[PDB]
């Protein structure tokens, strides 16, 4: 199992092909608890629909919104205080308001539109109706786990390709905004070698610092041709399968750690610590970790922090030398 499939958000989409266009949305993704070791990361979907009834006419539409499911076949990130099983929807706590009323949302099946980029077979549904030449109001609230695996990245995902599914090409003034609420970094500002770790749609801007970096898009007439994905590195997740699991993994890992200069070796083990937070009282450690994007320090620090893949690379090291 590659992957800790944790969930995702989805345009809402309508049953049949009706004459309402999405003129604009809000959304908004936030992250709680994504660098804990446990894994027991979320994402919280506040979003905001804008539909317009371009008939002038009265018409009643049902709403669906998709989702992934617990299928069984994989590993699954589920978030703090969640529980899941084969059957159940990747998506928690799921709210819908109509014109800012909260409506009953009935389970049920959908059949896929792949042309449309609609995966998913399993949807919650609602009635709209929409006066003539008259704009809906929806808003979805949802959480879902986050999901990561085996490279280490933290993936962040919101299908917009089925808006295609609404009248006109453009899903009008588009607002996406991705808040980690930890340190984090693009995997492709690290592993610059791949395409399908640059984020997606195009438009993303990077705005704030340290725990407030915020990845947003601001888009008008948007055609949504391509869905939001967005992987990122998260603190230990990076110093996990970037720094520590190379050298338990390497086929001559004590040949190779001897290769290592003074500094580099004196960095990879005190990188071990930093991972946790370690505070620095050496200049030239202090100085480096300062510098280092995941490195936060920790004042709750403890050396029981330190788990059984760091201590087999502090024994690799004193057998390296």
């Amino acid at each position: 199992n590659d992957t800790a499939v944790g969930g995702e958000g989805s345009l809402p989409i309508p049953v049949s092909q009706p004459h309402i266009k999405m003129v604009s949305e809000l959304i908004r993704i936030s992250g709680k608890n994504l660098n804990e070791p446990q894994m027991n990361g979320s994402w919280h979907y506040n979003c905001n629909f804008t539909f317009k009834n371009t008939l002038n006419k009265e018409v009643t539409i049902s709403m669906a919104f998709p989702f992934p499911i617990n299928d069984g076949n994989s590993e699954i990130a589920l978030p703090a205080g969640q529980q899941t099983n084969v059957g159940q929807a990747l998506v928690y706590d799921f709210l819908v308001t109509v014109n800012d009323k909260q409506v009953s949302a009935q389970r049920g099946n959908i059949a896929p539109d792949q042309n449309k980029g609609l995966y998913y077979e399993d949807a919650y549904f609602w009635k709209t109706t929409f006066p003539p030449l008259a704009t809906v109001n929806i808003h979805h609230d949802y959480s879902t786990g986050a999901t990561y695996d085996v490279m280490g990245y933290h993936w962040v995902r919101y299908v917009l390709k089925t808006g295609a599914l609404w009248q006109d090409s453009s899903i009008g003034h588009t607002r996406l905004e991705v808040i980690p609420n930890t340190p984090t970094r693009l995997c492709s500002e690290i592993d610059q070698k791949a395409d399908y770790l640059n984020p997606t749609p195009s438009g993303m801007s990077i705005s704030g610092s340290r725990a407030d970096r915020k990845y947003i898009w601001d888009l008008r007439h948007f055609q949504p041709q391509a869905d939001l994905s967005l992987c990122l590195f998260t603190g230990i997740s990076y110093v996990r399968y970037k720094v520590i699991y190379p050298w338990l993994n390497s086929d001559d890992a004590l040949s190779k750690l001897a290769r290592l200069s003074n500094k580099e070796l004196r960095f990879l083990r005190n990188t071990i610590y930093a991972q946790y937070g370690r505070q620095f009282q050496s200049p030239d450690l202090q100085e480096y970790f300062s510098k280092k994007w995941w490195y936060v320090p920790n004042p709750d620090y403890s050396d029981r922090m330190l788990n059984e893949e760091d201590k087999k690379l502090l024994s690799m090291i004193n057998q390296a030398k």
